[PDB]
């Protein structure tokens, strides 16, 4: 009605109109008199009572339209209702005309508050619940209206109410994220770990740098025994799941005993560092074997999501097309039956992208894989009631455009969560495994030839087809992702050649193989076709990963230099790098704010965190291709450079603590030092894992650069520790007292004295937190 | 001074102006045609185009003020120097009086940024720096002064350059907090006071109470995990820390192992929740025990926190007589040796004192409290060099002046940090546990007697005669805060009775018993007179208790926002509000009951069904709170009922019998307390748009169906708190001889 909500939004004007005078006035007062003291202060005064009025102004004019958007939303919820109910086809189409008008308005008025919604997490909430109102409004429309020509279809009934519970549950959705209020903030440091699994085993990478001896972590905190185990029940789902190859079972059970027995040998140690003066060499060795245990761990897992990415994601409409033929040749018995394979390989396909949303680390990429699976499962039902809707009227023209729909429908649905279960996992990887699933699927094939073995034939070379297909198009989709040029011409113009020439022509020779062995006797066949076009599948695949890893020199230890070939790495590998660089200097950049109000002549803890940095930088440029680090031989000289200032770092830290007589403050400083020690601890294991390099067709490749994007981690994550030493550092120095026990100092070592009030670094300090 | 900014600041005057103008116009244009569509968008964005102007404009006029800031800084921290290296008590007085107002300039400035600065803990920093620099910069001068005067004193030198190394640290830490990072570990940064600790757990009970998240749990595992531990990490240092009983650290070790497997037998009911539109049945159950265990942790840090007081606060002055007294025989080895006694109980009072701030949502209380112990910290060192300096010349007057006037500086600035605790303190959980504690001493003096232990008597007798006198002070001067009524005369009458009457029989039977078993044993006393008088003291404490007990304890139009509802969530509230309804129809017939109609039990409950009904009807919404500032309103309006229903059930308390019956309406007062807390979080948590600021995500229907729940558990709570005191209320009527049971309301005076 807006009768006293635009009323006082009226009032609100005034009051920004009369501040606006009062601020006019005391702006040219100052203009006049600009060294004026008082008037300046009269003018700051007026600014900020302007200030408050044009708040007041802006909130209520935003109230103004949240109410309007929920009255809007409440018209299109009758509309759904009375479509729902709609009686004849007349009084259908009446609605329906009626409502589409508001149903676009409601979407245009609801893609508004999306875009004033701070939460990110609701930006896509909202999105979602505006698109799936936005696509199902029509087709409870062609619902509803079956329903009423064929009235004893039950299956058209349960299919219609199924579209509307959906619909009314986006209305709500809609009316949810609008009231989404106020002021979000997600971590960088520490965050943010989308999977359970992924946010489990990080934060074991934390908990076992800390001493567990202690009665603040013994009684206080669950045991590395009991978080662990968590992380063994996580890795056992993935080994115990159906789509998991016995081969990796295997590997995660090995890898799981491993990172057990790597713990025990660690938690014997830590009674053997009792003392706790002097860190035990015995400990640091026993925390280092740890910290790989939970890596080798990740990465099997890793592995494990991307051999059911592999398996589980090829030739997915099959069953549907199936149950589909059984519905058009109304076997009532039959699409009863498929439908149960159906909803089996679409729980299978919900259950690969759970799986891989568990160990990703990336928050929004899991958050679409989950609102994707959940859409598909909401669908699968009402495909199948399409299905036993055509089964029981075979004939019925309706139930052969409803099949069509949902069958078009639910093959855009299945390829939106492959692509975004694509988009949380390496192409690096997946490539890789695809290339091993080719060449043991053409041996099978081959062997099938040999065997005279028509069925595996068949069955085999439908597996190559399909993965052989799946590669071509996650090739080129993630080719959309880079600036066309040689790079990305060379990548398609080897996928081109797979999908044009070399799998038609295997096609061609499966088709030939089957045929010469279907017909009794066994007529003549050219194996040697039939295993060359095969080997080609292979060659093909081999070839199109060739060119994604492609490391060439130009655009326009063996080999190069170590800084060399990292800057002559591929577009695709080239790209990673630049975002964890730059995930690294948003932390440098905050070390850079904090360093540089700080005087050291004087002070060495500003000093190691200043060397620190600088030999931290160069390990990122290093990988940058760009670093004045030649060889591995100066990386790791380089992660033994931050190991020995980050312990002279811990020397002074652990003084500055013990003089502390507040045990609050004293502990964030102690717990800081403790992240710099397994930092560079996992800095100097980055140092170790070598940059490997492959390759079949004569040109050099490095296939993947996890060992490199692990380093750029443990530096940012170091960075981040370092400025947070500092900082807490001078907290506890603040409460400094006159030591008259262990350790003697009257006077401190370190000296806080702070920078001088300087011009420019004042207004680059402004903009490093305006940004 | 700088004419950059001056310059820069002129020009964004400009902006500020123009886009004033272009706001007057389509501000104009709007007002003559209000039902315009388009106008009125024009005026939105006018008005958004006119905010970045203006906050560009202040932004840039407060680095002018920070810059300013550090200018004044350098200029007060050059002068404490020259003060320091003065020769002649000349050109020292003649810097004193050029630095004097140098310093007041800067405290001023120093005030300003403080309150600018938005997360509150560099807030304190300000302000405890600011504290420390204002209080010690005269100190320096008379310390730099007497150098002057005493070259060989080696004593004064240390003590001089002690306080001006603690003077250009303060310096540091107010340029340091000055300049003051907004967003620390992606703005976690609270903002509003007080406890970092009270906060923590505060915010985890909001992400708990309104989060459903019927979309995903991306956040919501990590998020917690995250939050709890932080809160466990705090609760560690309560239950670890030296003054902490054994009994209170099993309590609270054993709380937080409750409130994390509170939190498990959670989040599993959310890991088995996949596209669920709300499943709150059952799921509450596990919210309910989650915000439950939350309550009983925090409660249990509390009197964690009050043990502190109880006993810290004894003893104050006593390792600084003892400290003197050598430094008085001139004793420099009894003096190093005190000192550091001296110095460890200073510590343990700030130790005290913080630990109590970390649990106080008393913003401004905490503040002083932080203030107050940091000046305690400074001058501790200051005193100690008194006494180091008397000990080496114990017949130097000066000296002997010094030490006098650290003493009595010592002495008042313990006094204003132990009251300063006392008032982020409840006085009621002071005098339970002060209560407890007497027992305790008095049975302890008790079982002294009887195995003829002098030393046992006198150390008990000593803590027992020390906790006494602290419930005196305590009581006297919060009754400062009231006017004279039947309530403070009849509780200084019972202070009184213990002061002047009761205390003197103990302290005399305790003399009496220590003189005659420092004599000859055994039983040259009467230890039934001793008992007597030692049971006394305990009587006489838990009648002042009962005595400060009875008393009478002192988003706009969101209603139109929840009539355009979806009818599916419309129907969600429709069948809460009944099952409310249901608890209310209960009340009802159970209140109906009642002898009394007078009586303050009766017309609580009313008062409070009334109050929870409106809040009910705000959610349908028809009800007469017209948006969030009628809804906070109304929280707080059952909060302040709750607390006087509370006061009346520990008063009733002790006339219920088979004590199943005490522990039953005691209990129903801790639901009370619960779903009162409750209710206030559903309400304040809305109140984040129209104020500045917040932390984490809230939702307008979410918070309203929390708020309907929270609101029938209290009126269940209520219901349970009225039947189990039908008797109870009415033998108590009957004990004081009372028509009708009323408590007294004394307003504040001044």
């Amino acid at each position: 009605e807006s009768q006293f909500l635009k009323e006082e939004l009226v009032a609100a004007v005034e009051d920004v109109r009369k501040q606006g005078d009062l601020m006019k006035a005391a702006a040219g007062e100052f203009a006049d008199d600009p060294c004026s003291s008082v008037k300046r202060g009269n003018m700051v005064r007026a600014a900020r009572a302007l200030l408050s009025a044009v708040t007041r102004l802006l909130i209520l004019a935003d109230m103004a339209d949240v109410y309007k958007l929920l009255v809007q939303l409440k018209v299109v919820e009758d509309g759904i209702l009375k479509l729902r109910n709609a009686g004849n086809e007349q009084d259908l189409g009446i609605q329906y005309k009626a409502l589409k008008p508001e149903v676009d308005k409601l979407n245009i008025m609801a893609a508004k508050r999306q875009q004033e919604l701070k939460d990110v997490g609701h930006r896509d909430q909202m999105a979602a619940a505006r698109g799936i109102l936005q696509k199902n409004v029509p087709i409870l429309y062609t619902a509803s209206q079956a329903c009423l020509q064929h009235p004893d279809v039950a299956a058209y009934k349960a299919n219609r109410d199924l579209i509307y519970k959906q619909l009314q549950q986006a209305v709500t959705g809609i009316s949810n994220a609008a009231q989404a209020t106020a002021s979000d903030d997600a971590s960088q440091h520490q965050g943010g770990g989308g999977g359970e699994l992924a946010y489990a085993l990080n934060n074991f990478d934390k908990q076992i740098i800390v001493d567990p001896l202690s009665f603040s972590e013994e009684r206080f905190r669950p045991s590395l025994e009991e978080r662990l185990e968590s992380i063994i029940s996580g890795a056992a789902l993935m080994a115990d799941s159906s789509c998991t190859r016995d081969d990796r079972r295997e590997r995660i059970v090995a890898e799981c005993n491993a990172v057990r027995q790597a713990l025990q040998d660690l938690l014997s140690e830590y009674m053997g560092n009792a003392g706790r003066k002097e860190r035990s060499d015995a400990l640091n060795s026993a925390i280092d074997k740890m910290t790989k245990k939970t890596r080798d761990l990740r990465r099997q897992l890793r592995k494990a999501v991307m051999d059911h990415v592999s398996d589980s994601f090829l030739e997915t409409n099959v069953p549907l097309l199936v149950l589909i033929e059984a519905a058009k040749n109304g076997n009532e018995k039959e699409v009863k039956e498929y439908a149960q394979v159906f909803r089996e390989h679409a729980n299978k396909l919900i259950e690969v992208a759970n799986l891989a949303c568990s160990i990703s680390n990336n928050e929004e990429g899991v958050k679409l894989v989950r609102m994707s699976a959940s859409q598909l499962e909401a669908l699968c039902p009402q495909v199948i009631n399409a299905a036993l809707a055509l089964a029981a009227k075979p004939q019925s023209k309706l139930a052969q455009e409803n099949m069509d729909l949902f069958k078009e429908q639910w093959e855009k649905q299945v390829r939106v969560l492959t692509d975004a279960v694509d988009d949380i996992t390496s192409i690096d990887d997946f490539l890789a495994v695809s290339e091993n699933h080719i060449l043991e699927d053409v041996n099978k094939c081959v062997i099938a030839l040999q065997e005279k073995d028509v069925d595996g034939l068949d069955r085999t070379a439908g597996a190559i087809r399909g993965r052989a297909a799946r590669v071509i198009h996650v090739v080129t989709s993630e080719m959309d992702n880079y600036e066309p040029g040689v790079y990305t011409e060379k990548v398609l113009e080897a996928t081109k050649l797979l999908s044009n020439t070399v799998m038609p022509r295997f096609t061609e020779q499966v088709e030939a193989a089957v045929e010469a062995l279907s017909s009794d006797p066994a007529q003549p066949m050219d194996e040697n076709e039939f295993i060359d076009a095969s080997r080609l599948v292979y060659d093909g695949i081999r070839d199109i990963r060739k060119a994604v890893l492609m490391i060439r020199t130009p655009e326009e230890i063996a080999g190069q230099s170590a800084r060399a070939i990292m800057a002559q790495l591929p577009q695709e590998q080239k790209a990673k790098i630049a975002e964890q660089v730059a995930s690294f200097q948003e932390e440098k950049s905050k070390l850079d704010a904090e360093v540089s109000k700080w005087d050291d002549s004087g002070n060495d803890i500003i000093v190691l965190a200043k060397q620190m940095c600088m030999i931290m930088m160069e390990m990122t440029d290093f990988t940058r291709g760009k670093g004045p680090l030649k060889n591995t031989s100066d990386v790791i000289s380089a992660a033994k450079k931050i190991a020995e200032a980050g312990s002279r770092m811990d020397k002074l830290g652990r003084t500055i603590a013990d003089h502390c007589p507040d045990s609050a403050c004293k502990q964030d400083l102690l717990a800081y030092l403790q992240r710099i020690a397994l930092y560079c601890h996992q800095l100097n294991i980055c140092s170790k894992v070598k940059a490997e390099v492959q390759n079949l067709g004569g040109e050099l490749v490095v296939s993947g650069v996890d060992s490199a994007m692990s380093l750029i981690q443990a530096a940012k994550n170091l960075m981040n520790a370092v400025v947070q030493t500092v900082k807490a550092s001078y907290v506890a120095s603040t409460k400094y007292q006159k030591s008259q026990g262990m350790a003697s100092l009257n006077l401190p070592a370190v000296s806080w004295k702070m920078k001088a009030p300087e011009k420019k670094p004042l207004v680059k300090r402004e903009k490093q937190d305006e940004t």
